């Protein structure tokens, strides 16, 4: 399942997304395939295979994401993730069924607005008793019904259905900003 933070919206699911962690050192490094979850604070990652079952790589912790074009092959999204282990770890994500460039804008515009909170966020005040339940069917509406975020993502058809029976939500907010409504 995917635990999102109380605040947190689910934005896109791409089933069939590779992963490769490239660090070096002590950094992680490995590949991966499954389900890349896009939310307002960071891409989640499920292996649907496994080192690692869940990754999360929170938006204010990326560095030079950039959507990449090699001169002959396909579309993907590259980027940093930024210092167990320190300095900085490169990251690619492959979509099997196009709908990089899509993905990949939507990502540059939640990275930008959240990382601009980065210095003036503090984490809200949490309940002492941390609850995990089903999450809330607001926290993952179709994104177009949403004005602040139907304004800058667009659609494409291979993005996939919320997994609405593997979603919960917990009542602890999210250690670090996104792209929400001011």
């Amino acid at each position: 399942g995917v635990v999102l933070f109380y605040g947190e919206r689910l934005l896109v699911t791409y089933d069939g997304c590779k992963l490769t962690l490239s660090g070096s050192g002590q950094q992680p490094n490995g590949k991966y395939s499954g389900t890349a979850y896009l939310t307002s604070h960071r891409v989640i990652f499920l292996s649907k295979d496994a080192a690692l079952n869940s990754l999360s790589m929170p938006f204010v912790f990326m560095a030079r994401v950039a959507i990449k074009a090699p001169t002959f092959g396909p579309n993907h999204i590259e980027g940093f993730v930024s210092s167990q282990w320190s300095g900085e770890m490169p990251f690619k994500l492959v979509f099997n069924h196009g709908g990089a460039i899509e993905f990949g804008k939507s990502l540059l515009e939640l990275g930008t607005r959240a990382s601009k909170l980065q210095n003036s966020y503090k984490t809200p005040a949490a309940p002492p008793l941390c609850e995990i339940y089903a999450c809330p069917p607001p926290a993952y509406t179709p994104f177009v019904n949403d004005p602040y975020y139907n304004s800058f993502m667009q659609p494409h058809p291979s993005f996939s259905p919320p997994p609405a029976d593997y979603l919960y939500q917990t009542n602890s907010p999210p250690p670090y900003p996104g792209a929400v409504p001011p």
